[PDB]
């Protein structure tokens, strides 16, 4: 899987940056059985300000997770696992909950490359 | 909905971002009746050049706006709603509507975070 | 279709970027017969250091395209095309396609919008 990470720049220094990408990655391996390097987690930064909730500019502090599946899990499985994202990235980045914003979308495994190799 | 608007920089100043995060929220509540709050626009920017149509490098002035939605509403509502928001952006940013492309995407409600809670 | 690339910034030199963006416009066109105007490739840079893979930071040679289709191909012909994107990417960044991941995404005709019109 890949897990797009939208937050400010300057936002999360390099330390915690590696603690969230570690928080989602063993998050995706203790629930799933996925293997520690199959997690992709790709931080895109932008300036503050460039997030707006309701049309209110925001300052720096949203976090949007976007984690880019393959087809097959339960919905149990899936939710449980977007609430530990939010709940170890909130201690990752010391950021409130209420900031974290998580969606996971789900592709067929046959349309799917990883490591110039197609996913099982 | 996360409405990712991918944009080069620049190309919209803060009261341009603002006018078209306000369009963008005001379709989404119009047409559906989302409450404000829940419609995040995450601006995404990168340098004028990076944008290629048919291999063509681009200038400065395409917009992509990737719709990030719940499952469930009808195909006429999301029709009205991406015709919407061609339409509103172009006003909002003074710039031609053959420069605007918007995609949404679908997920189930029990996949998606926000505000560090599950959606409806 | 769109094809999101999120590259480590200046890990492609602007001709790099257009050699990139024809290889994925041809493979599109000469698999699909999706005509040249329609194939936008959307570059995403990053600083180095901003991808993790099982928790580890990497430096700046991973590629990751993220291809927005219609829904209605073949399971084979997006392999193929997935397959293909790997390959020509691999030669026209001059990267080993172990740094290469390819992920496809669809939704209905009704819901996208290319140059402010509706898609077939």
């Amino acid at each position: 899987p890949v897990y797009m990470v939208y937050v400010s720049q300057d936002r999360l220094t390099p330390s915690a940056k590696h603690a969230v990408a570690k928080a989602i990655t063993d998050a995706a391996r203790g629930l799933t059985g996925t293997q520690h390097f199959l997690a992709q987690v790709n931080f895109q930064e932008q300036p503050a300000g460039n997030v707006f909730l309701g049309g209110v500019q925001q300052g720096g502090d949203t976090i949007f997770v976007h984690g880019l599946h393959r087809e097959g899990r339960s919905a149990d499985l899936k939710g449980q696992l977007a609430q530990r994202i939010v709940d170890d990235v909130s201690v990752a980045a010391e950021i409130d909950r209420k900031h974290i914003w998580v969606y996971f979308g789900e592709m067929p495994a046959q349309q799917m490359v990883e490591y110039g190799r197609f996913l099982p």
